[PDB]
């Protein structure tokens, strides 16, 4: 049984997963996201340090290789990060002049999206903004340009590629007691209102072990923020408990504006935390009891 079209039965868009063209070509993960999952993303074949290493200088092997696997297997596609501080290249990290950083940002947002113009459902244009007190996070970005920043990615993006839903995605997001949920809510709010083109929040939802049962109140106040989408991205949950998978595919369930759900990768072995055995297949590419209970309640 697939996630996706699982998924798809029950009024949503997806069950996405990433990839990259290293596991495209092995194991059982092309079979698996051919028959268990509606969309991909390049896990990491888009992010500022693999595309854009020196700059103005792109290497676009690994996004097209997964983009054209995903065209060829008719799955939606997503993209990013297109400002995310933690997979800058040093050539930006040590940029300090605000009209020099705002047209590095400019120039990379636009020709990531528009190489895949009207192909792409989803941009990730940027992460990670938050400090964990709820305050902007003080990256390059924050320091250089100022909070205008986000207005000028966002703003950026939706020129390149106006058919792309424009997401701003974050971790720790995954308790409405946290002072970071509430903190992204209403600075969306507040860029929205002020013309910024958000289209959605995607949570970073990268759980140890009993963190899934807070996502269900979690999500609810993420989707109060008025985008007209949220998404769970990233998803993997240390010991891959049911309980906690099923806590999440029902927060979604039950957030109209939830679209779906993106799995951080197919099997274990290729976790970021392997040892944490957090995905939803084993590493021999079988599903885990956790898989299996996805698929039973999206089912019922
Ligand atoms: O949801 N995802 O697993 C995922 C992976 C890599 C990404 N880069 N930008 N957005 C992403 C989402």
């Amino acid at each position: 049984q697939s996630v996706d079209q699982l998924m798809k039965a029950r009024g949503k868009v997806y069950f996405g997963v990433a990839t990259d063209q290293n596991r495209l070509t092995t194991g059982k993960n092309a079979a698996i996201i051919q028959a268990d999952f509606g969309m991909v993303w390049p896990e990491n074949s888009l992010q500022w340090d693999a595309v854009e290493p020196s700059q103005g200088n792109f290497n676009f092997a690994g996004a097209d290789y997964v983009v054209n696997w995903a065209q060829q297997n008719g799955k939606l596609i997503g993209g990013g990060m297109l400002v995310w501080h933690s997979h800058l290249p040093s050539w930006v990290s040590s940029i300090t002049d605000k009209e020099t950083l705002t047209n590095v940002m400019k120039n990379h947002i636009t020709t990531l999206m528009t190489r895949y113009k009207g192909k792409i459902r989803v941009w990730d244009v940027v992460g990670s903004a938050f400090n964990e007190d709820g305050s902007l996070r003080q990256t390059v970005f924050l320091n250089v340009i100022g909070e205008d920043y986000i207005k000028i990615a966002f703003q950026t993006a939706r020129a390149a590629d106006p058919n792309a839903k424009l997401y701003i995605a974050d971790s720790n997001l995954d308790s409405a007691s946290y002072p970071k949920t509430q903190a992204i809510v209403n600075k969306v709010k507040q860029w929205r209102a002020a013309g910024v083109p958000i289209d959605g929040i995607g949570s970073m939802t990268n759980l140890s072990a009993g963190q899934g049962a807070g996502v269900l109140q979690a999500l609810p106040l993420l989707a109060s923020a008025g985008t007209p989408e949220v998404s769970i991205l990233m998803l993997d949950v240390a010991g891959a408990s049911p309980t906690d998978y099923v806590n999440v595919v029902n927060a979604c369930l039950n957030v109209q504006s939830c679209v779906g759900i993106t799995s951080f990768g197919v099997a274990d072995p290729d976790s970021w935390r392997a040892s944490t055995t957090p995905l939803l297949f084993d590493g021999n590419f079988n599903p885990k009891p956790a898989y299996n209970a996805i698929v039973q309640d999206l089912q019922q």
